[PDB]
């Protein structure tokens, strides 16, 4: 209890509304009313602070804010700087995920705290192939989604090895792939999914009934 | 010009109408009209081959028939025993992708001509990681689409080896895997989506506008 920290991204297709309420505040709350959740920093352009900020009193975690970067792992780092000095897991959330299912977030945070990371995943449905330079197929493939849930020393240590040694960040967990700890895949649900298109809101609609 | 040969799969999401029209009627006119394509063989329920046969006399393609079987590679092999005697290439197509582009069958059927085999991709845009038996991230990945184009000698001599040798098939493309002969994915288009519940046919309406 109160041992996570999460890290919610939001630095706009995240705050149209789903049936009312901005698409980041589905998981402000889901995650909000998690007993293991101590405190929830989020990451957003101050211009947005005051969407989350009306709710303070009424949640039970402690809420603190940060200013996003240019790139992804900027606004992953800038949350970082702010959690409870004694958290024993970060918990590193897209808000454009709406619909992350409180017990998919408790299985990804139970494999974080026994590997060390963890993050959602489902199995890659669609024929996906490797590709060499001469655009020739390369003779099982799951899906990343977030939470992300990681040891906060575990991820310093990541942003740390990138910037003495100038590595080279691609995609979401590009990090910790330098590093010679385990990547646990928690197995999610479909229905987790990133909702940055009106298509993607329709179906976050069907999904929500 | 009439060199190619198309199997078309639609062996049900695929008659559900786009704009009126049966899904599975958009790219098979999207081949009829192509002075390339000398043939369309239909693989379907026979239930439904009044859907296509319509439209006989008023396409410039001579149309087939085959029945389907229980797995898309059963399917695709009835398809294969209907080509000219002396068709060049045999093009093959999921009859829910729609909204293939006349242009991106152009480049599969040069490409799949040049190379003796050929497939549509995108860039998968979602992070997708292999992950071991202990669901452990192991330390670029396309998406492939359809028309899948092959020199029907090609195909042929992949369905004897995986028949001969009792080959496991897994996914669209395992079948020329066993093979030693390249495959090229040629650039497609993200529009070129798979239509299989009421939301991607939402999707096709203003794709189609
Ligand atoms: N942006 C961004 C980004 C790039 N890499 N990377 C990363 O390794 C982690 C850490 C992590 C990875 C897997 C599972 C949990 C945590 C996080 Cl949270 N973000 C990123
Ligand atoms: N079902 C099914 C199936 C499984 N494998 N496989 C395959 O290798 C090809 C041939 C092919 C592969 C890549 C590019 C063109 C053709 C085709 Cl057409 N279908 C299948
Ligand atoms: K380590
Ligand atoms: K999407
Ligand atoms: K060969
Ligand atoms: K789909």
């Amino acid at each position: 209890e109160k041992s996570v920290s999460v890290i919610l991204l939001a630095g706009p297709k995240q705050y149209i509304p789903l049936l009312g309420q901005p698409i980041a505040l589905y998981s402000f709350f889901t995650f909000s009313r998690m007993p293991e959740v101590k405190e929830i920093v989020v990451v957003c352009d101050p211009f947005f602070r005051d969407i989350f900020e009306e709710y303070e009193e009424s949640i039970d975690v402690d809420l603190s804010f940060a200013i996003p970067g240019k790139e992804r792992q900027d606004s992953v780092y800038s949350g970082l700087q702010e959690i409870d000095v004694n958290s024993e897991l970060v918990c590193i959330h897209d808000s454009a995920r709406p619909l992350v299912n409180t017990e998919d977030v408790e299985k990804v945070l139970k494999d974080g705290s026994a590997v060390g990371a963890a993050v959602l995943g489902v199995p890659a449905k669609a024929t996906i192939k490797e590709v060499n330079s001469d655009s020739l197929v390369v003779k099982t493939l799951w899906e990343m989604q977030t939470p992300q849930v990681i040891k906060p020393e575990l991820l310093k240590k990541g942003f740390e090895l990138v910037k003495s040694e100038g590595l080279a960040v691609t995609d979401d967990v590009s990090i910790v792939e330098y590093l010679k700890h385990p990547v646990y895949v928690s197995q999610g649900s479909y229905t987790n999914i990133k909702v940055t298109t009106p298509d993607d809101l329709l179906l976050a609609e069907r999904i929500l009934s």
